[PDB]
Order: C-alpha cells, then structure tokens, then sequence
C-alpha cells in the first residue's frame, strides 16, 4: 500500500514542475521539502521589502528560454524585458573603461584577445558537447586542469583574464583554481555559448516575472495543497523490487517511483538502501555547490543613466562583482543588484558585514557617480547560510569528476529517477533547466505507471 | 537543563578516546554513533571469518605512534610484529621486479630518481608544514595544482610515476588528477615523510592488535554503557549561549559543549542553528572522502614465502594495489591483504564481482606463485557502501580548499570543538591522528568545564 504513486523530492522549480506535470495526469504525487518554504534557489517577496517585489534567488530568463515562461504564461504572471539601453562598464580593480551599449569600450586594446578567447572556450566546450561530455575524446586531459590553467596557456591581457574570472566566480560560484576546465567548458557550451551566458541584456538575461521569481513555485504548490509537505527533509531512500520508500527520520511516505529534484550535494546527505551504484555516489559527494551572495541596493531614481550608463558592469578585480539595473518599470525604487561569488566571495567574506556595505557603496559611487550614497534600502542574500541549499547559483565539479562520473547526472537507479537542473541535457544550472530536467523525469515515471 | 556535560559525536577512534578521557574525569558524557556499531573505520571481527580475527578497517600500528599503543595496552590488548622478512615486489603492468627485502631491486635502473623523487617531495611538505599549511608562503601555487601535474613536471621515470600513482590512489583513495599536490605534500609531510607513510616493515606499518582494531572501540563503549546511543544518525547542532543541543530527527540531547569526531564530509550532511563560518562549511563541503577496497584472501601456509618472498608488492599500473601479508602467528591461516583505490577503484568498480576476484587470484598467481589459486577464502569490504562514511582511508582535498579553508581543520565554533582524526595536528589520516584530535578537543572542553 502506497501513500502516492511518486514522491517529489524538492520544491524547487523542478521538483514543482514535475510533482505539476504528474498531478495534471491523474497521478498521485507527494511533494516533500525541507525547507519551511518551495522555491529552492528561487525565492521572492512582494511586499517585504521597499519599492516593489524583490528576487532572493534567481530570477532572469533567457531570450532562448520556453519551457519557464510558457509555465509563467500558464499560472497567469506576467513578463518585462530587462533591456536597459545605455553603455555597460568594464571595471579593472577600480579603473573604469565605458563600453558602447553591451559592447567593449570603442578601441580597447583587449578587444580583439577577448574576441578570440570566447571563440576558443566556445570551441573546447563544442569538442566536449552537452548529449555525453564524459564520453568525448578530449575529456580526461581538458577535466586533469583547472581552467585558471587553461587562461594561463591561452589567455595573455589581465583585462581578458580578470572577465573570463568574474565569469567563473559568478557563473560557477567558484574560483578558477577550482573548477575543471572540462566542467565549464561543457557548462558554457550546454547554456549556448559564452555569449548566451553573459549576456547583460541578451542570451540568458532579457527577461523577468512581475512579482517575483517565487512566484512559479508558490502557484504549482497552493494547486498541488496538501499533497505538498514543507519541513520534511529527506534522510533515507530505500528501494525494493516493488517500490521506494523516503524518510524524513522515523517519517516515511510509499511510492512506486521517487525524483530526486535537488542537486547532487543534496543527494549526498541522504541515505541509500541499497546503496546507489559507484559513479552516482562519487557524483553526490563531489560535485559541490558554489558560493555567491546576491547583494540589493534601492534608490529613488536610477541616478546612472545621468551619466549614460545601462548600470550593467563587469566589475573586477580582487572583490568582483556582476552589477545589473534591477529596476522594473511597475517599482517605485530603482535597484542596483551585484552578484559576488567563489573567490572574491571568500574575500567578501573576511570583511565584517558594516565594511561590505561600505564597499559595496564605494564601488557604486566609483562606476555610477556619488547620487550612489543617497540609499534607500540595502539587502544582502548570502547563499551559502541557506538550510539544504549551502550554495549558488549552481553546482561545479572539481578535476577528474565529470570524466569519470559524469554519466550519472542523468541515468536513473532502479525505481529513483534524477530531475534537478544538473540533469538537463541544457541549460543545466538555470531555472529552465530544472524545468527541462523535471519535463524527462516526470515522462520517463509517467511511462513506467503506463 | 543538560542531558550531558558534553556530547561526542562518533563513536571511532577519535571520539570513543574524548569520551573516554571525560569520562574519566568524571565529566557525563554522551557519545551518540550513526552506526549499529562503534570503531567507524575501524571494523573487526574474531570470529566470522576462518583462520582468525580480521579487520575490515583501517589495523596497522606505527613505530611511532604512541596514543594508540598506550590506550591498547591500557585496554588489556596486545601487539604483534607485522614484520615479514623476504624481498618485497614492485610489479609494473605485470612485469614482477624482485626488491632486496624492502629495498628497491638490485640495479633497478629508477632507484635514483625514486629516490630523488621522495626528496623532492618530502622538500615540499616542509614548506608547507603540519602547524600551518594554509598559512604557508609557498600554500597558494601549490594548491593550484594536482598531484598528477607535480608528478609530469618533476619525473620522467614511468616506473617512479607509477609508484606514486598507487601511493596516492591508496593513501589518499584519490587519483593523482584529483588531489591538490599542496594537500598531499602536507599530508605526507604530516605523517613524518613519505617513507615512513610507504614502510611495509618500518614507518606507519609495523605492528597489529590480537584480536582486531575493532577492539579498541567495543571495549571503551563496554565502560560508557548505557551513554553510548547507537543507530542514532546527528541531523542537526543547534548553539546558545549556555549550550548545544544535538538532534536525530525528532530525538534530542542538550549539553554544555559538543565534539564533532566525524570527518569534515559527515560535517556537511548536518545542519546547523546558527549556520557555520564559511572557512568551516566550504570545508565540511568540499574535503571529500577517499575511495578505497580491502581484499583479504586465506590461505593454508603463506606460500610466496617459497620464493622468499615478503608477499608486500607495489602492484602498479591500471589496477595497482598495495599488497602485504596480513598473516599473524596466532591464526590458523595465513593471509594476503590488497588495497585499490581511487582510479583503480573505479576501474574496479568496472568489473563484475566474479570478474574481480578472478582478477585478484590472476594477480596473486603472477606475483606470487601458482599456489595463489588454492584459496580457502575470499573476502572485500568496499568503503564506498559504508553508510555515514561513504569512503576510505582518508578526507582529500581537491585544489584550492587546504589554502582557502584549512584553518577550519582545527579551530573550535562557539560551543562545539572538532576532533576525528583530520583535525590531528600530526598523523592525520590515522588512528593515532584521531586519538590526539581526541585528546585536544577533550583537554580543550575540560577546560571550558572548569
Ligand atoms: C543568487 C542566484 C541567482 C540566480 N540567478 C538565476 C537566473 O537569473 N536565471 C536562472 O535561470 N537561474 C538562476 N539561478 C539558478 C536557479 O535558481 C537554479 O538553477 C534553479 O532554482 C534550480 O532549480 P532546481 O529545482 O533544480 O533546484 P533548487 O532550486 O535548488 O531546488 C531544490 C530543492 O530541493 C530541496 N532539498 C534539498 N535537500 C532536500 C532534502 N534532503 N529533502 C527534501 N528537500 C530537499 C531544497 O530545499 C530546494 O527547495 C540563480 C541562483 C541563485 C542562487
Ligand atoms: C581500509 C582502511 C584501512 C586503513 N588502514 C589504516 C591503518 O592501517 N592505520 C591507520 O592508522 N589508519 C588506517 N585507516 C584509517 C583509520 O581507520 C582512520 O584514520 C580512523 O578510523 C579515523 O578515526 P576517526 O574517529 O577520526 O573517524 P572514523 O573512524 O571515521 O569515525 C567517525 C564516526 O563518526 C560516525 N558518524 C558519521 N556521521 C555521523 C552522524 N551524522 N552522527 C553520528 N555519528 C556519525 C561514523 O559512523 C563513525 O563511526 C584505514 C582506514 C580504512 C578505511
């Protein structure tokens, strides 16, 4: 006797979006999180805080992206480009270089490295490819270096180095002393290219959700009601020829499939009865997530554009950051958002909290001019504190993991299916892959009740 | 109201030992264990197998090692020499080469840049140090790098570069691709050189307990009785000003300090109220552990010793193990243990079951005799199936945490103080490690008592 004929593990937007999919079929579905909340690495507030809504997590889609907003368009929100016209900046440790819209500022002298740097990391990420990057034949050698090393063989002008490192410190949460070449070289390739992924107002960042990124989750789950169980973390798995059972401690829910809608470090907590094959298990315990913190400021005006300025700024250096105008034209602030992540975090770190805010202020005042002083409302969201997250914005793997238990990312065991955005074939590490990865599972379950 | 003046968390080596020095102290003490048993990566039984007790875990004792020779005598045990005279092996792809006793071959044309290799090494360990690695001038380069990188920049000799493949696969149950080489080198250095780590009859391998490591464990939980809580799996640490509670599930114990004995990677699967210090969770995150299988096959007589053989060998190449004669005068049979770790291990793990043992007698037979195949038992403990330790010998570090986050090894959060044997500031890695983390995170919360 079973207590549903899935259960869901995490409400993110993949777990959601699965647990939705299988309840739209007549499924029986239990949606178990441990969090006192849905939405995982999404998470928003209309109200809490001044000048209208604001996005903890993530929150921009991609100009490529259909699975989030055809599901946005379904629950009835509503979208607004994040297009701000006006030039971009290019910051190295202070000095401030003025681009041309989106573009490198008009005749930088390391416009041209740039240029073929991106071709290059976009070429070793299409030799690795998104279907089976463990099987290509240049993977053990690309994943036995890390990419710092690959920007010391392929990369001479600091300015190209110091962006390709914000890059990574964001896009990854990682230093580039940690990550495998191999691993962000696919990652990239798997989100269409380097372009795609920093596009400030292209690529994956053109749009967002009025009122919230939260949203999507808190909509799937008031229709999913008491089938949804909040503060139940899953300790246990076990699995018979005729089913699985999860724990929460001595709580347990019967199913006949259980997904696993959480990244591989959330796995790694969880007990396995019997235990899961080699590769998977090596998977969970070493593909950690990275760190970033999501830093909000909030102003009467968006003072940068007296200047000509998008407020979009590759700020690096030794505490870098990615700096986007958050504004929505439905607010009644404007919004400066940096994201810090991987090393600069780490440096983040060892400031106190009133010297971060400083900081971050004397940075907005250098790039923006001094109306920056003028603050309304300041807000950090460290990630990494978050209770069963301990991380953003996405999962990295470390030398040697994705050549030899990268496989496992997305293959089944037994009766537990892997959705959770790491198991798309694309756009893992975004919501539309957690989307994308939750649409496989939620089939591949759907075919094995059928 | 307390349950306890201190709770230890595991119930191996390390925290069976701070448990027992407070209780002797007369401190109440629980000592709560995820297991259905006490030892943690140590594992013995005298009777479930013919010929004598065996050790699953982790069994040798080293000449230097003085808290694990001290607390067996004071327990009633006693020691044997795991001395065997004879010419030990260094087998290459199957190619055997006969050493004079532990010695490198007569003539063997690597010795030299063997020997020039374990300088190189043992030179690098020192700068960085046991007392402070992170904190050393030279720590950040050589933590940009894995161990496989040092290897092809400082030996030519495929024969030197495959000696330290196995040690590195077996000490640190990691591949050379996947270990920082500032991790290693501390590590090695940490453990007195490199050859005190490599003895087969001196350095860290020369003595056993009668009777099974396991002993050192049961008999300490025997005295605590009814403080020692089984099959009771920590979910989570909450601090205040006056204490610490320590939840499994639903079930809770209060007390006024609490000593975590589990290795960093148990750290992470817990949550903690208030979260961490990020030095402390980047640690517990990303300081997995090793990968490592004991093979022991019995015999009637220890036949290589016909040849004159030790029956130690460095099987090196795609399947390397470390092999010894495991044989103590007290059992009734003789005894041939192998280790395979890290990339072997996966390629192990690649096999069939059947297929393995098979590959294991066809191994014993080249290098040892034909006699190999008159077996009368066959048996292997896979770490990576163990549940709350998920791998063997030891925690490794990828690149860049040692430098960024090792600080946190050792350094107590408010109210609760870290042992288990990665805290050690000498012989991490080993039972002694874990006995002297024991006695500091003992000595340090008695007093805090006091
Ligand atoms: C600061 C930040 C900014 C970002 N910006 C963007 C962006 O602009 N665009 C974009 O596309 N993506 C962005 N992302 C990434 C995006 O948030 C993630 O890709 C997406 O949320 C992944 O969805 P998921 O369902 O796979 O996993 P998650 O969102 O991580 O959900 C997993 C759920 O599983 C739960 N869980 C964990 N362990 C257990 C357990 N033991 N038992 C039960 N439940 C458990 C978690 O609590 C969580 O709710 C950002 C992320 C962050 C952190
Ligand atoms: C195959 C093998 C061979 C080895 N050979 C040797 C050797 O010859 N010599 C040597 O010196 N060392 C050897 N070792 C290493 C040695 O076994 C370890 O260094 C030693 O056991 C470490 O002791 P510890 O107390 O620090 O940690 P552990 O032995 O790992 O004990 C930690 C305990 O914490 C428990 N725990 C984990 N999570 C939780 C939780 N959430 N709640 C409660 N409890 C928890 C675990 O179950 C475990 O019992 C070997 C290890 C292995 C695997």
């Amino acid at each position: 006797q079973t207590d549903a004929d899935v259960i869901v593990i995490g409400a993110g937007p993949s777990g959601s979006y699965a647990a939705k999919l299988l309840h739209d079929q007549g499924v029986r579905v239990k949606l178990v999180e441990a969090k006192d909340r849905v939405g995982g690495r999404t998470w928003s507030t209309k109200s809490d805080a001044p000048g209208g809504p604001i996005d903890f997590g993530g929150q921009w889609i991609g100009e490529t992206h259909v699975l989030l907003p055809e599901l946005g368009a379904e629950l009835g929100l509503e979208t607004v480009s994040s297009v701000k016209p006006g030039n971009d900046l290019f910051v190295f440790n202070g000095d401030v270089e003025v681009g041309e819209e989106d573009q490198v500022p008009s005749g930088a002298s390391w416009a041209g490295e740039l240029s073929r740097s991106f071709e290059l990391l976009d070429e070793v990420g299409t030799r690795l490819g998104w279907a089976a990057p463990w099987a290509s034949e240049h993977v053990g050698e690309l994943d036995s270096m890390t990419v710092a090393q690959w920007l010391e063989q392929n990369v001479q002008s600091s300015e190209v180095r110091l962006i390709h490192e914000v890059m990574v410190n964001i896009l990854n949460g990682a230093s580039t002393t940690e990550v495998s070449m191999a691993y962000w070289a696919y990652f990239v390739h798997q989100g269409e290219g380097i372009e795609s992924l920093i596009g400030t107002r292209s690529g994956a960042q053109v749009a967002w959700f009025i009122g919230g990124m939260g949203q999507v989750t808190e909509l799937i789950a008031d229709k999913l009601g008491d089938d949804v169980h909040l503060n139940w973390p899953v300790t246990r798995i076990e699995q018979d020829p005729t089913g699985v059972t999860v724990f929460s401690g001595e709580r347990r829910l019967r199913a006949s499939f259980a997904i696993l809608a959480a990244p591989p470090s959330a796995g790694s907590r969880m007990i396995f009865d019997p235990p899961l094959p080699p590769k998977r298990a090596q998977l969970q315990a070493r593909a950690p997530m990275g760190r970033l913190a999501k830093i909000q400021v909030r102003y009467d005006e968006p003072f940068w554009q007296e200047r000509g300025l998008s407020g979009a700024a590759f700020e690096c250096g030794d505490l870098a950051f990615w700096l986007f105008d958050g504004s929505k034209p439905t607010d009644s602030l404007a919004t400066i958002v940096g994201f810090i992540g991987g090393k600069h975090l780490d440096a983040w770190h060892a400031l106190s909290p009133n010297e971060r805010e400083k900081r971050f202020i004397e940075i907005l005042v250098n790039n923006f001019g001094d109306k920056a002083r003028d603050v309304r409302y300041v807000h950090e969201t460290d990630w990494t504190v978050q209770p069963w997250t301990g991380g953003a914005p996405v999962t990295f793997m470390p030398t040697g993991l994705l050549s030899s238990a990268g496989s496992a990312l997305r293959e089944p065991v037994d009766r537990l299916h892997f959705a959770g955005t790491e198991a798309a074939p694309m756009w893992s590490g975004y919501i539309e892959g957690a989307l994308r990865a939750g649409k496989i599972a939620a089939g591949d379950v759907l075919a094995r009740l059928a």
